[PDB]
């Protein structure tokens, strides 16, 4: 028993990280078969930042202008192209550590692991959620751009995020591996407010089920609620609406614990209205929203990766 | 910026995990050069558990009784011995993925990453602390025994923990890689109370410095304190004494932030005496004690591993 904020094992992704330098800037790339993927602002300078002309900057770069290093072994670039906000650098050597992989675009409220990297070398791995406002609350310093976020299923790495920016509010923004931003953000220094963030209600419910599975049951009350009545309370506390799809996704945790989804919703309503009165749930004094239903089932069942 | 509970990249350790079966039980082993290390209770049955005679159980086992699988490739066992609470299985094949490594015995309040494994395959990675009572608050299910905890420094994996038990209180206990338990625990089902746990005061101070580095400064008050006066308050709230060694270890974070260690101690004294009044620090509504001073400096400086 026990419940931790668990990241995916990072080794399959570690074997794909490289360094990309184009004149000035060094950032991280992802090396899969004979392609290196990285943020297109590797081609920018200091003065370029309010509104870079990425097409003009790229027309002025040669294959040989890209210095790609895989553990300080140079990979020769033999082609380059821009796809939305990433570059794709074709190299003359396929990565022999390429895992089975997919590119996926995740939905707000889904979770993934980030392998934070600097100069092509890993610093650390942590789990987070894609906020409802399409930001992430990560740990990213200068040099981390091109770090990726991912999920694993059996032997297959699903890459979902590449890091590009830290907004003036100190939250993080990036793209999918086709280079399309999550959220209404652009890769330039210009005004670009994130939308108001909300709490991921289906994830809080999942975590309350995790608490019950792990014997932390004090918050269970004796009531039930309707879905519509729960949603009127959710709204007031800046929680996302709970949908029938969400109720259905919580069904297996409901069966494991014997606690109907709408009964758990009545317990969450009381926590929102009354607070926790100085108590903790799974070691937290706040309601946790960075575990999906699937994350709870995986961790509580010991699901492994090949 | 941002501050997360960051684990070490797990790939170097992933390449060392195997499965060990001796009749009944399957658990995890650690394969380094031509030796597999695992918990000695792989040799036990159901009836053996109140007080196993590990020497008698082992005299009755053959090399060939140990089925070692590295990704479901069998490794032939050509020798075995018991060292404290682990076995060492000599195999006829050295692990070609062996990293540079050391075995270390960590001190209470130090941190490490756990790679939670089942059937020799990784489930996930998370960071924790060795509690002052020599337990860990992990996430371990049946089948996780033999999972390890580790730190990385440049290219060198320091293995510090191997998982053996979950006490009746739901906390976790294990050994160093020489098989000596942390804490007054034994590998049998018998009464064995953990000592009262305390809060790791030097780690809370480190995390408050992390908060300042990341711009979360609301809790800084205008006062100072003596070390002795701080320790009288620490004592009351079941915090560990802060030593001069700890003050010296916090000196670099003190210099980075401009906040003297004893000034930070005065801010922590006010938080203990008055609470947080519904506020958070780095996203937490409690005072966090699972980051060491070195963990804070590493994360805030982007330290990487080769
Ligand atoms: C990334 O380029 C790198 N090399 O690591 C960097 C990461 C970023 C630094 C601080 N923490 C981080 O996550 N990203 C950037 O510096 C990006 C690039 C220009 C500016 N930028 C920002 O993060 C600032 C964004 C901003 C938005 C609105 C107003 C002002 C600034 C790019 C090309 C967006
Ligand atoms: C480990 O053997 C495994 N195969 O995974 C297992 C891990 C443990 C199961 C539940 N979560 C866990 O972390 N460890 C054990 O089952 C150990 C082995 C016998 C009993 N045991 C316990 O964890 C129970 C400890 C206990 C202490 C006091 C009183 C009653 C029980 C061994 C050999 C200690
Ligand atoms: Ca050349
Ligand atoms: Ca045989």
């Amino acid at each position: 028993s026990g419940f931790r904020k668990m990241a995916f094992p990072s080794g399959k992704v570690e074997g794909c990280m490289v360094q990309v330098t184009c004149g000035t800037t060094t950032l991280n790339g992802l090396w899969l078969d004979d392609v290196v993927y990285c943020p297109r602002h590797v081609i920018c300078t200091s003065e370029d930042m309010l509104n870079p002309n990425y097409e003009d900057l790229l027309i002025r770069k040669s294959n040989h202008n890209f210095l790609v290093q895989a553990g300080n072994v140079q990979l020769r670039v033999i082609g380059h192209s821009m796809q939305n906000c990433v570059l794709k650098l074709k190299v003359d050597t396929a990565n022999p550590k390429t895992p089975k992989y997919k590119f996926v675009r995740i939905q707000p409220g889904q979770t993934f692991s980030v392998l934070a990297c600097y100069n092509g070398s890993p610093s650390g791995v942590y789990q987070c959620a894609m906020r409802p406002n399409f930001t992430i609350k990560g740990s990213f310093l200068n040099g981390s751009c091109g770090s990726v976020g991912f999920n694993i299923d059996y032997d297959c790495v699903s890459f979902c995020y590449m890091h590009h920016m830290e907004l003036p509010t100190g939250v993080h923004a990036g793209t999918d591996l086709e280079g399309n931003f999550y959220g209404p953000f652009v890769d330039r220094q210009t005004a670009q407010a994130a939308g108001t963030d909300t709490t991921i209600t289906v994830n809080v419910l999942a975590w309350l089920y995790a608490a019950v599975i792990n014997g932390d049951r004090w918050f269970l009350n004796r009531f039930t609620t309707t879905l519509n009545d729960f949603n009127l309370v959710a709204m007031k506390y800046n929680y996302e609406p709970l949908t029938q799809d969400h109720v259905d996704i919580l069904g297996p945790l409901s069966a494991q614990t014997g606690i109907a989804v709408l009964d758990m919703c009545a317990s969450l309503k009381e926590l929102l209205q009354n607070g926790m009165n100085g108590r903790t749930i799974l070691g937290s004094a706040l309601l946790e929203d960075e575990f999906t239903p699937f994350d709870v089932v995986r961790q509580c069942s010991g699901v492994t990766f090949q």
